[PDB]
């Protein structure tokens, strides 16, 4: 799967907001670019002059994420984030020429990300009360993976010790994410925890925080409270359902090609994290078929 790579791969099949720092500094912003920022405030002019009712936003930008020794106590994972904006973003991992802001970054920084906005993205393997994981079809008319399979989530905006305060935020949107689209009431949710990280080599390695959540409704109510917000309630075009049993072997289906690649980040993260059991119980044969 050339279109996506793991930057983290969380122990303890999957790590709370309690163990979780982050590092929001200026250090971790995009390199302005070696000609200028001219070249982005001349895609966003052409931009707002065919479509003038789009608006700019802040987003949270990934430098890096370090995971502790395995087995420590204390602190598991520091994140490390900047700020960028869709605007930002529109003029480099969007642009037809990302591929050479990654070579010059190579060059000019040693790393392929240095003039790239990379906003950070969050995504939900979902799961239902009687074993199912969620899956959305994305319009055909938008201009990202249209038509595609994708899982709930967004690309949060800003508002350790403003660090707890922005971790809080990101598990906050993949809840809110999942109450705007799924039209699912926050009581039903659990906290989430972190799987990992995964990265979308289509749109020049820009990340995706992938989390596991657990609602308490079935697959039949959850498809309920989806339609009965009507078409205005949601952005994606439908809703469908897959057994945890055959998430197994989603890569090996027909669905597979279908998915854009921040949703196989997340089916591949659950695989890795949430499955593979590592215990003689859920490891013998009769619950864990071979092949
Ligand atoms: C077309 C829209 C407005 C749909 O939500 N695009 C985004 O919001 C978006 C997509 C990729 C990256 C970032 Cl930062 C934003």
């Amino acid at each position: 799967d050339p279109e996506v790579t793991l930057l983290l791969q969380c122990p303890g099949g999957g790590l709370p907001q309690e163990q979780i720092q982050a590092e929001l500094s200026p250090a971790h912003d995009r390199r302005p670019l070696p000609g200028g920022d001219e070249a982005i405030t001349a895609i966003w002019e052409t931009r707002l002059k065919a479509q003038p009712w789009l608006f700019d936003a802040p987003k949270f930008r990934l430098h890096s994420a370090t995971l502790a020794p395995i087995g420590s106590r204390g602190p598991q994972l520091l994140l490390r984030l900047g700020l960028t904006s869709y605007r930002d973003f529109l003029g480099t991992n969007w642009s037809s020429s990302a591929a050479w802001l990654r070579q010059q970054g190579a060059t000019d920084w040693g790393d392929t990300q240095a003039y790239l906005a990379d906003p950070l993205g969050v995504g939900a393997a979902l799961a239902t009360a009687d074993d199912f994981l969620v899956f959305l079809r994305r319009s055909r008319q938008v201009a990202e993976a249209p038509g595609l399979v994708d899982v709930p989530g967004g690309h949060p905006e800003p508002q350790d010790l403003a660090g707890q305060l922005v971790v809080h935020e990101l598990f906050s949107s993949v809840l809110q994410e999942i109450c705007d689209e799924v039209n699912l009431p926050l009581l039903t949710l659990s906290q989430p925890l972190l799987l990992g990280i995964a990265r979308n080599e289509t749109s020049a390695g820009r990340a995706s925080a992938e989390f596991y959540v657990q609602c308490s409704l079935t697959s039949e109510q959850v498809r309920k409270h989806y339609l009965s917000g009507g078409p205005e309630a949601h952005e994606s075009t439908g809703i469908f359902f897959v057994e945890t049993q055959n998430v197994r072997r989603l890569p090996e289906t027909e669905m597979w090609a279908e998915l854009c690649p921040s949703a196989k980040g997340a089916i591949i993260l659950y695989n890795r994290v949430q499955g593979s059991p590592t215990g003689a119980a859920l490891g013998s044969p009769a619950l864990l078929p071979p092949l």
